[PDB]
């Protein structure tokens, strides 16, 4: 019973936290995911701040509102070849990475890795924190609130 969840540096405390190496989340999930690690789902206004900090993924994930691609360089596998806060527009599906907003985290680009999940509850699963550089952090417990999630 075990959960990866792959996440980034932080940029103006957002950063991005893809689970088990797929698009697998939920937009409830992701809520209850930021909440974990003591966060929420980024306000656009919060992701356009990363992003001129330096952020961004190649990946769709929620935020308050959009599921949004932070693209810096354009790229023409990553959001069409887009800059800025690219908004995806048009999907069949529903689940996607997510981005979170700690509002703790430092103002700027802070690529020290993730070691805790502070605000996980008690339950049955490894869940393990990888970082980009490999580093982990595992810890037993739950974050989901919505059986449907689970
Ligand atoms: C990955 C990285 C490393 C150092 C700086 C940086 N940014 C500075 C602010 N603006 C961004 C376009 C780029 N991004």
């Amino acid at each position: 019973n075990q959960i990866d969840l792959n996440v980034t540096c932080r940029y103006a405390g957002v950063f991005h936290v893809e689970k088990n190496g797929r698009y697998s989340i939920s937009r409830t999930e992701a809520a209850d995911l930021c909440q974990a690690f003591n966060s929420t789902l980024p306000t656009m206004d919060q992701m356009k701040l990363a992003l001129s900090k330096g952020f961004e993924t190649c990946r769709y994930g929620f935020i308050e509102g959009n599921v949004v691609i932070p693209r810096i360089h354009p790229n023409a596998i990553c959001a069409a070849n887009h800059t800025g806060v690219y908004i995806l527009v048009t999907s069949n599906t529903s689940h996607y990475d997510t981005y979170c907003f700690n509002a703790s985290a430092p103002p700027e680009e802070d690529c020290t890795s993730v070691t805790d999940l502070p605000n996980s509850f008690d339950g049955p699963v490894t869940i393990t924190i990888v970082n980009r550089d490999g580093t982990r952090y595992s810890k037993k417990g739950e974050y989901r609130t919505h059986q449907e999630d689970i």
